[PDB]
DNA sequence: ACCTAATTAGGCGTAATTAG
DNA sequence: CTAATTACGCCTAATTAGGT
């Protein structure tokens, strides 16, 4: 345990993200690491983030 | 309980915070929170009382 | 009687957590 | 990792207790 509260991420950090999407949607190390660094996001952050993507493009459809 | 006052000057600045933002976000209610030195619950509360009120007019 | 600032219970997205 | 669930934050609108 450390603390861990929602952060909200704004159009651009996501329209990054989505971009991102697109390529590769299941991003190795490095790419993570330089999106979290175009971002400034938590690198936990962007990973769950696309987890969460794709989830949600196989959950529809 | 409180009631929390609310004094001229906050509030001055409080509906000069109104402008350029409706809504704002964490970043906005902390610094504008530190600039008038009350709780988040106490911007919070009065951004959505003026939520429910400019609507309840127009 | 106004003013307002606090709950109060509810719904909505979706990040974060958990099961597996 | 996936697939499912939970928790948070973020907003509403109707009360609920204050104040000069």
């Amino acid at each position: 345990g450390a603390k861990r509260p929602r952060t909200t991420i704004t159009a651009k950090q996501l329209e990054t993200l989505k971009n991102a999407y697109k390529n590769s949607p299941k991003p190795a190390r490095h790419v993570r690491e330089q999106l979290s660094s175009e971002t400034g996001l938590d690198m936990r952050v962007v990973q769950v983030w696309f987890q969460n993507r794709r989830a949600k493009e196989k959950r529809l459809k």
